[PDB]
């Protein structure tokens, strides 16, 4: 889980969101309250992926007015074929950021 | 030149469709009656890239499906530094598929 903040910051945060009130009432209650993000997925009965998205497409748009996640996740116009080491290159970045010895 | 979806098809497609039904409706009309998505995008007051979203969101389920686009978009967990290559290798695909000189 993240840090939690007040309804007033999550309105600067979800104005730049057009996204459905499913992701915007579960960060209500997830970052704004600051509730469990494992809890939360079994009341509404939606998906861990879809909870966790909330959580993250929410916070983000905070952190882009302040200083965001500094993950990079690179999406290009690639065959399959280039998909092959993709597989292996989402892992090998990681490693490159892990100190996993 | 794409095709049209006829309402047992659409409702095939949307079902599988985690979106509001504003991008559902775009597609009633754009993918159901097979009309110029330009003209709904003035229409709605949508930008052109929400509409052509909305018209793709609903047909790459069908996409899927059935027969999915040329284009293919890899993701991958790597660096911006890399990303510098990355684009040059998205605008060869890009040429792989388009026979230009």
């Amino acid at each position: 889980m993240k840090k939690r903040l007040t309804e007033s910051q999550f309105q600067e945060a979800i104005q730049g969101l057009e996204v459905g009130q499913q992701t915007i009432e579960i960060a209500r209650g997830v970052l704004v309250d600051g509730k469990p993000q494992a809890t939360f997925a079994t009341s509404l009965g939606l998906t861990r992926g879809a909870v966790s998205q909330a959580v993250h497409r929410v916070w983000a748009a905070f952190e882009d007015k302040n200083l965001p996640e500094g993950y990079a996740r690179v999406t290009a116009v690639l065959p399959e074929h280039q998909a092959y080491i993709v597989r292996k290159w989402e892992a090998d970045a990681k490693k490159k950021q892990e100190t996993k010895r």
